[PDB]
């Protein structure tokens, strides 16, 4: 008998600022040097998209612009994956090739839960400490925006009516890689996670209120256009982000009810 919620999370410039680095609007936005905010902002770059290829199969699964890691489960067959190898199996065929492509998306939901709350452990020395330097210089150059969002994603967390889903128009697996670099692994379980490069996000939305039901209160929080316009399509409030002084607000919200 209790009220349930559904936070829809945006991810970029939403919850992280990363791609506003590139094109120098947040540096020009806050009177930030422009020559850092780029200089940071290939560097993230660089290491997400490495973790990618590297240890997400980011070679091997973009073509595939797969929405949610579980899409494929069906041919998934539950084996122990810890021996398997999948440089020698030939992927790169329709149905002993639908196995091995569930079993690289598993692998990657495993790479995601057993490196989650140690993301220095999978992307290894000397990469982790570069890493750390990095998401310190990103937080100084952002006036701690990453600070000010996980302060409302970990309310929602710890709220035992309230839950946190994530939508983007990043690619699957690039996702995955930024949530873990920014430290999000722990507050999005990976099976909330969804991208929306080519259904869009109205189906995206849409799909998640089949998930959770009609009974529950949907929140659509973004700093887009697209998001917003889906969540008019659904009669979905919508909680637009384009300051610090948003993501406290909704902190602000969240600290108020008990549910
Ligand atoms: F992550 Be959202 F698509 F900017
Ligand atoms: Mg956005």
């Amino acid at each position: 008998s209790h009220m349930e919620r559904v936070f829809v999370w945006d991810l970029d410039e939403t919850i992280i600022i990363f791609h506003s680095l590139l094109t120098g609007t947040f540096a020009s936005r806050y009177g930030k040097d422009t020559t850092t905010s780029v200089r940071i902002g290939l560097m993230m770059e660089e290491m997400i998209f490495n973790l990618a290829d590297t240890h997400l199969f980011f070679n091997d699964l973009e073509d595939c612009d797969q929405i949610h890691v579980d899409d494929v489960s069906s041919d998934d067959n539950g084996q122990d994956l810890s021996t398997y190898n999948f440089s020698a199996d030939g992927f790169h065929g329709g149905v002993d090739w639908m196995r091995k492509l569930a079993f690289r998306y598993r692998r990657v939901k495993e790479m995601y839960n057993t490196y989650k709350n140690n993301v220095g452990g999978l992307i290894g020395t000397p990469k982790r400490e570069t890493w750390l330097q990095l998401r310190a210089e990103l937080e100084a150059l952002t006036d701690l925006w990453l600070t000010h969002s996980l302060k409302a994603l970990n309310l929602i967390n710890s709220r035992p009516n309230c839950v946190n889903v994530l939508v983007t128009t990043t690619q699957l697996i690039p996702a995955l890689a930024k949530v873990l670099l920014y430290g999000l692994g722990s507050v999005f379980p990976i099976e909330n996670i969804y991208s929306a490069t080519k259904t869009g996000k109205e189906s995206c939305f849409e799909r998640i209120m089949q998930r959770f039901g009609r009974k529950a209160v949907y929140v659509v929080i973004g700093d887009g256009v697209e998001e917003e316009q889906g969540a008019k399509k659904h009669n979905m409030p919508f909680w637009r982000i384009s300051c610090h002084a948003d993501l406290e607000a909704l902190r602000h919200a969240l600290e108020l009810e008990y549910l």
